[PDB]
C-alpha cells in the first residue's frame, strides 16, 4: 500500500525532545524535526530516539553543505513558503537547491503548494504542477530514491485554516499522476507525499486515511505534545 510515512516537526523545547524521547512508537514511521541552526547543536545531542533523524533547513553553498554533513545532519526541508516568499527563491532556484543537496547525499524535503490568490484564481493544479515540474527537470530517476514532496497550501501554513480532507486529496493525487505519467509508475509508488498546514492532533487522524497522504509537515502542533498524537495518526 503506502509507502513508510513521515511525521516532521518544523521548528519548552528541552520539554518536547523529553518528551519524543520517553515516546515509544510502534509502528513504521519515520519523524523528523527541522531545525535553526541556532538550535541544531542542541537537538542535535538532547534528541536520541531510534525512530527521530533531525533535518536542517537552509544551506547557503557548498560549505554550508559539506559542515553540516560533517554535523551528521542528513535531511535537509527546501523550498519553505517564507523562502518562495521573501528571500528570492523562485521555482528554478528551489530547484537547484533540491538538486545540489542530492549531489551531497542528502535526503531532501522539497515544498510545493499554492497561494490563496492562485487557490481562489482556479489556477491551482497549474501552479503545482509547475512547481513541480521545475524540481523534475534537474533530477533524474534514481535521484527520486532521496526526495520527499511535502504539498502546503499557502493559506494553510499558520492560519488555522486546514485544507479539508478532499483537498488534501485531490492535490496529493495531482502530483502523484504527473509522477507516474512523466516519471514512471515505480517512482510514484514510492513517493512520499505529505501534507502540511495547520494539521494538529484532532484534524490528523482523517488527513491520514487520505489514499495519496503519507505523513505531514507540522509547524505549530509540533511545539506541543500533541505532535505526539500527530505520529499516532500515521499508524
Amino acid at each position: 500500500s503506502k509507502p513508510q510515512p513521515i511525521a516532521a516537526a518544523n521548528w519548552s523545547l528541552s520539554e518536547l525532545i523529553d518528551l519524543f524521547n520517553s515516546t515509544s512508537i510502534n509502528h513504521d514511521v519515520q519523524c523528523v524535526v527541522a531545525s535553526t541552526s541556532s538550535h541544531l547543536a542542541m537537538t542535535k545531542e538532547r534528541l536520541s530516539h531510534p525512530k527521530f533523524v533531525i533535518a536542517a533547513q537552509n544551506a547557503g553553498n557548498a560549505d554550508a553543505l559539506a559542515s553540516l554533513k560533517d554535523f551528521g545532519v542528513n535531511w535537509i526541508v527546501l523550498g519553505h513558503s517564507e523562502r518562495r516568499a521573501y528571500y528570492g527563491e523562485t521555482n528554478e532556484i528551489v530547484a537547484d537547491k533540491v538538486a545540489a543537496a542530492v549531489a551531497s547525499g542528502f535526503m531532501v524535503i522539497a515544498c510545493i503548494g499554492e497561494t490563496l490568490q492562485e487557490r481562489e484564481s482556479g489556477r491551482t493544479a497549474v501552479v503545482v504542477l509547475t512547481q513541480i515540474a521545475a524540481i523534475a527537470k534537474k533530477l533524474k530517476k534514481a535521484d527520486w530514491a532521496k526526495v520527499v514532496i511535502a504539498y502546503e497550501p499557502v493559506w494553510a501554513i499558520g492560519t488555522g485554516k486546514v485544507a479539508t480532507p478532499q483537498q488534501a486529496q485531490e492535490a496529493h493525487a495531482l502530483i502523484r499522476s504527473w509522477v507516474s505519467s512523466k516519471i514512471g509508475a515505480d517512482v510514484a509508488g514510492e513517493l512520499r507525499i505529505l501534507y502540511g498546514g495547520s494539521v494538529n492532533g484532532k484534524n490528523a487522524r482523517t488527513l491520514y486515511q487520505q489514499r495519496d497522504v503519507n505523513g505531514f509537515l507540522v509547524g505549530g502542533a509540533s511545539l506541543k505534545p500533541e505532535f505526539v498524537d500527530i505520529i499516532k495518526a500515521t499508524q
